[PDB]
């Protein structure tokens, strides 16, 4: 019983993180097999953020210039080159403690694990989700570029974010490990803000299967609502729409709990509509959307 | 930016973790040098949770009895004995990856980081808090005692907790390292109930300081009050009576923010009374404690 914002384990990933630093920029690298991954941003000095030429800046560096540490032990550079907004940097050393691993780039409405680092040391371990503005809601602190986010399936790790900045509203951007950031989001300094954002109904839906499932039951009701009146109800409360795909992906939770997905949505339109009313669900007294379908499954079992 | 339920890092406890089967019962252990501590209760059989004398049961084992599983490479045992709840079993093999380590206890309202096991494999890690009543608001599955809370400070682990059974409300007792329980729960089959809890206040109040630090100011004002007349306040609404040392505890965080510490109770004291009307804070729209001001200040820098 219980349902907590569970994290992967994170070992697999701290085997991976390394210290970069360029001049007088120090940030975190993730280093697997002879590569050490990091945000192109380490070349840049203060006064070139103002419209950097990547290629102009790189150009002018030598793998002399890139000091790696990992742990204690200094990895020596012999290659250097870019891939879109992150550096790969080859060094003399294959990462002894490389897991299986892929790059996957996510969707907005999916969670994943940060390991956030500083100085190449690891420091904390959460989960987060990408919102559908594609912002995370993260927790770094000046260093922490680099730090990465990923999910674990068998041995496999999957990485599927690279942190690079912070917005004005205190949220969070980066890329995928390609380098490819996620959302209308530059390495530089303008004046780019998060968009408008949205809730993941799915997700919220998951979490009250989530509930059910560990015994609170005060918003269930005997209706029934059609998708149609409920995304209705959901474009109103700036809900995402939701899908005949996602009511086949809530299929599993909905058998195990007996409650028929558009039931749940009955529910749902009902706690929009109403408010609470000095309740609370899974111990939160707002609708949580940062639980997948899977999450809830893995945790719930 | 952000403040997020953080865990430490849990590579250093993932290499201590094995499967401890006895009979049928599997469950996970702790590895560290050349024991394998794990819950008593392995030993027991169903019929035997009726009041077992755990004496005379692990009198009647052997070492051949326990099967101890590290990934795939089986340990033996060579030796069993018993401290309180807790079964150490002596193998022929030290751990190559035992961190620097330590047996602490922890206090109520200390959090701590949980590694959620299964057939002595890591699945998840997430915070918790010890209860002023001595449960845990864990989420835990079948298969997932034995499994550990713990600290890091620098490179050593401060393991705290060690998970034994689930309460009827849905909350979580266990031990620590050496095997004492927290709270006045047994390892048997009785009525055992949770008892009342409160709100730890001054996490509450270390949280206000982290929203404060992240930009959510909405819950202040001018005024101040006594401790005194505060703790009148608290008492009414079911949170800890706040100490001085309490408020010196809050001191960094005070000075950083530069709002008193009573300064911010009279804050607490009007959230308490008029609610939210609302608003949120730190993305929860209910008073948080399960942060303490070291949570704070080490996330929150
Ligand atoms: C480090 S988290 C990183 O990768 C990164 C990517 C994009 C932008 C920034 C950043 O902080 N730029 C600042 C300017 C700067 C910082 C450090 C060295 C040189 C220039 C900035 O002004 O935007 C916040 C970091
Ligand atoms: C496993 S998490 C463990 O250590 C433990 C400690 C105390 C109590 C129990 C427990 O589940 N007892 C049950 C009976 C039982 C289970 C498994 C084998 C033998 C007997 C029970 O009835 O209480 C929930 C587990």
């Amino acid at each position: 019983s219980g349902f907590r914002k569970m994290a992967f384990p994170s070992g697999k990933v701290e085997g991976c993180m390394v210290q970069v630093t360029c001049g007088t920029t120090t940030l975190n690298g993730l280093w697997l097999d002879d590569v050490v991954y990091c945000p192109r941003h380490v070349i840049c000095t203060s006064e070139d953020m103002l419209n950097p030429n990547y290629e102009d800046l790189l150009i002018r560096k030598s793998n002399h210039n890139f000091l790696v540490q990992a742990g204690n032990v200094q990895l020596r550079v012999i290659g250097h080159s870019m891939q879109n907004c992150v550096l790969k940097l080859k060094v003399d050393t294959a990462n002894p403690k490389t897991p299986k691993y892929k790059f996957v780039r996510i969707q907005p409405g999916q969670t994943f694990s940060v390991l956030a680092c500083y100085n190449g040391s690891p420091s904390g371990v959460y989960q987060c989700a990408m919102r559908p503005n594609f912002t995370i809601k993260g927790s770094f602190l000046n260093g922490s570029c680099g730090s990465v986010g990923f999910n674990i399936d068998y041995d496999c790790v999957s990485f599927c974010y690279m942190h690079h900045m912070e917005l004005p509203t205190g949220v969070h951007a980066g890329t995928d490990l390609e380098g490819n950031f996620y959302g209308p989001f530059v390495d530089r300094q303008t004046a780019q803000a998060a968009g408008t954002d949205t809730t993941i109904t799915v997700n919220v839906l998951a979490w009250l299967y989530a509930a059910v499932i560990n015994g609170d039951r005060w918003f269930l009701n005997r209706f029934t609502t059609t998708l149609n009146d409920f995304n209705l109800v959901a474009m109103k409360y700036n809900y995402e729409p939701l899908t005949q795909d996602h009511v086949d992906i809530l299929g599993p939770l909905s058998a195990q709990t007996g409650i028929a997905v558009l039931d749940m949505c009955a529910s749902l339109k009902e706690l929009l509509q109403n408010g609470m009313n000095g309740r609370t669900i899974l111990g939160s007294a707002l609708l949580e959307d940062e639980f997948t379908p899977f999450d809830v499954v893995r945790q719930c079992s």
